[PDB]
């Protein structure tokens, strides 16, 4: 089954990402690479908000509280940095599973 | 398993179909972007929903996931259960020796 799952994530053109609820990033699909130029070993392990545009700082922490509250977010739109050293915007839908500790991303580039 | 959560709770269309088209699984995304349950979806073919003009390059399309070609940001109409027509793009990959293709969508 798991392999079946791996090739479904991994062959979405949006990002799809599995994060811890203190912002900890567990798996990335490749569409992150494509989009935003980072390769997978360099995004995986660490929290991504060090790529996060300053300005959309203290609107994504927000977010980020409310998932922790185990609130869904729906359309949330910031700005990421490329490898190219440009931000790109993106449209993220987050849903968190308190139990587990994990948040479940969809992205799209906008 | 956490990929199976995250494939149900995906705003993305996610699907396993056999090579001939017909669907043997969907995610939650399927009922609420098209409004068809689950279980009126599974083991049928998703050709009928298909619009008669997008029909042709649609089997064009299916034809090369046949031959084990991967297919990417195919557009396409599917007929929604509020019987009108909605757009996507697609995204399939084959694979010939499970018999299976992995189709992953997004409404445009």
């Amino acid at each position: 089954k798991e392999y079946d799952l791996e090739k479904l994530v991994n062959n979405s053109l949006d990002l799809l990402s599995i994060q811890r609820l203190d912002g900890t990033v567990l798996q990335v699909n490749p569409a992150f690479e494509r989009l935003l130029g980072w390769r997978e070993e360099e995004l995986i392990g660490r929290n991504p908000f060090h790529l996060l545009h300053p300005e959309d700082r203290e609107s994504t922490f927000q977010e980020f509280k409310k998932l922790n509250q185990g609130l869904p977010v729906f359309a949330f739109q910031n700005r990421f940095l490329c490898s190219d050293g440009t931000y790109k915007y993106f449209s993220w839908t987050a849903s968190p599973d308190l139990s587990a500790g994990l948040i479940y991303v969809t992205g799209r580039d906008i």
